[PDB]
């Protein structure tokens, strides 16, 4: 790539967002190089269910130190259940290992599974010690589902994409995690569910993706993860909208239109 393409990148963002009314936050690393594209890096954005990493990569941490916490069974019942629970209202009862758990919550979005990690963790309070012990102090979690997601300038429940893409990049491509953990946290977000139109729609099909997905009112659109080109070094994408009208739909097309930006940019 060059600093002159990562720089028309950056015009392009600009130009994108004046498409919509509302707001664009974008941070692309190309970790060739770590040559950033970025738009509204250091603004915060309300981060929705793109937390799940954050909240999943902080259950891996605790299972290294653990004997089979991966295994341990969660009951539920169905009163238990909060909204959006694709995955979990199908295992009322004895409930789902930890391990099904991370995966419902990182590929399907799964609130029930969320709030369950949450709790094993001691509270969104431990999800944000969590960020910080990665060197992410922009982060916070203030609350469970799906209040953090009813979305304005409401600090609860934000990151920046620059706080959101360094931590990405740490947990997945870095050693934020150790080798075995950074290897399931990927493998989960590999097989995500969510995010056919956003990240993965903007980059060539001959690309592995591995993202999570945010969506809430104010037309809020994100996707945070990474793209593996076939002989190249892995693309750090983070992507967060959000819309001035509390009505207003999210843009699976803007998003996807981003990650491009960047995509051309660097390949």
């Amino acid at each position: 790539g060059s600093h002159m393409r990562n720089v028309a990148a950056e015009q392009q963002l600009r130009e994108l967002e004046s498409t919509f009314d509302g707001r664009l936050g974008f941070v692309a690393l190309d970790t060739a190089t770590g040559a950033r594209i970025a738009h509204r890096a250091d603004e915060r954005f309300p981060f929705c269910s793109t937390f799940k990493t954050m909240l999943s990569a902080a259950v891996l941490a605790r299972s290294a130190g653990d004997a089979a916490l991966l295994q341990r069974r969660i009951p539920y019942a169905k009163r238990d259940l909060v909204r959006y629970s694709p995955i979990t209202e199908k295992h009322v009862g004895a409930g789902m290992t930890v391990a099904e758990l991370c995966a419902a919550t990182l590929q399907y979005s799964d609130n029930t599974a969320a709030n369950l990690l949450i709790a094993l963790l001691g509270g969104p309070q431990a999800v944000t010690a969590y960020a910080r012990s990665i060197g992410d102090a922009t982060f916070r979690l203030d609350r469970r589902e799906t209040e953090l997601n009813t979305a304005p300038g409401d600090e609860r429940d934000t990151t920046t994409p620059a706080a959101m893409a360094a931590s990405v990049r740490r947990l997945l491509v870095g050693d934020a995690l150790g080798t075995a953990q950074r290897a399931q946290l990927n493998a989960w977000m590999l097989g995500n569910k969510t995010g056919d139109a956003r990240i993965r729609a903007g980059v060539p099909a001959g690309w592995r993706v591995a993202d999570k997905t945010g969506t809430g009112d104010y037309g809020t659109g994100n996707d945070i993860g990474v793209a593996y080109p076939p002989d190249r070094a892995p693309i750090v994408f983070v992507v967060y909208t959000t819309m001035r009208s509390r009505n207003a739909q999210a843009r699976d097309d803007v998003i996807a239109s981003a990650a491009r930006i960047a995509a051309r940019a660097f390949v």
